[PDB]
């Protein structure tokens, strides 16, 4: 009857997902909840979020259809640089029997798999859900998958003697972000064109707009057009040497951190000195290994991958 755990990233039952830096999303702390609950002395949940990770709030905490109050039923610490961005979620021993009693109608369930498998929190199959609202921050490496776990302390025994014991999710839920570089040249790609304007647009025409937190990921100012400011759409630049890139972009959406390419597209908005605008946009691919070649083996990009050429035709 003792607490089962497990992780999930974006929705119930879903274990990797890929975005882009600075987009709010919610992790799910979840445990099946013990038919003897009333009797437990300690129910405390300790999360350490990796570096690459920003911690934005917690949300409703769930049992079935039932919610749980801040304050009135467990206590919240949260994540700081002091605790190594550490959250913990203290569920109140005096409270026990109190929410033992709200699940007096539901099914709770029973079992590892169940929970692992879950895609929804019913009164029909109940169980503990904590949503934890989280971005990829600037200090994600481009193309690594970004694991979460928590450890749970439960006391199940009526003893008065303080006796707790582990409980772990037995597979980790992880996240990723992507980047991309370029080279803008002439039509042989022969000449490096410095001064190219872009417009950064989502596959079906949609820009891209500045936050924060991407903001922070693109520092290089050679490669923005103009000044970047949260809200606003993504216009990008060519250096002197031809060179950009875009860093912090979704790939794997729904997928692990090897998972499928998303396609993005550039807007060519003013073309370098003596050269046409072209009609067309840009494609480009974002994928695990488009901005590093080889992310699981470091903990800061190298930036490597073969930049996509951009050829421009002459006036
Ligand atoms: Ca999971
Ligand atoms: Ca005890």
């Amino acid at each position: 009857d003792e607490p089962k755990t497990d992780k999930d990233v974006k929705k119930l039952g879903q274990d990797d997902a890929g975005y882009t830096i600075g987009e709010e999303f919610k992790w799910f702390l979840k445990s099946t909840i013990p038919a003897n609950l009333g009797d437990y002395e300690k129910f405390e949940i300790t999360d350490k979020f990796a570096d690459g990770l920003t911690y934005k709030s917690v949300g409703k905490i769930k049992i079935g259809s039932k919610t749980l109050n801040r304050d009135e039923h467990y206590t919240i610490d949260e994540p700081t640089v002091d605790n190594q961005n550490t959250l913990k979620i203290t569920f109140k021993p005096e409270k026990f029997k109190e929410i033992a009693e709200l699940l007096k109608g539901m099914t709770l369930v029973k079992n590892q798999d169940a929970l692992d498998k879950a895609t929804a929190n019913t009164d029909d199959a109940a169980f503990l859900e904590i949503p934890v609202a989280s971005t990829i921050n600037e200090k994600a490496v481009l193309g690594k998958a970004i694991e979460n776990t928590f450890e749970l302390q439960y006391d199940h025994t009526p003893d008065k003697a303080d006796n707790p014991k582990p409980s772990n999710p037995p597979r980790k839920p992880e996240v990723h972000t992507g980047g991309k570089r370029f080279v803008k040249k002439d039509s042989t790609e022969t000449q490096t064109l410095g001064g190219a304007e872009f417009d950064l647009l989502a596959s079906d025409g949609t820009a891209v707009k500045w936050t924060d937190a991407l903001i922070k990921a693109n520092t290089n100012k050679n490669y923005i057009a103009g000044e970047a400011v949260t809200g606003q759409p993504i216009k990008l630049k060519s250096h002197t040497d031809g060179t950009f890139e875009i860093k912090g972009l979704a790939y794997a959406v729904d997928a692990n951190a090897e998972g499928t390419a998303v396609t993005y597209k550039l807007k060519e908005t003013k073309a370098p000195e003596g050269y046409v605008i072209p009609d067309k946009e840009i494609e480009f691919t974002v994928s695990q290994t488009s901005y590093n070649t080889k992310p699981t083996d470091i903990t800061v990009d190298s930036a490597d991958a073969t930049p996509d050429t951009i050829k421009n035709n002459k006036r």
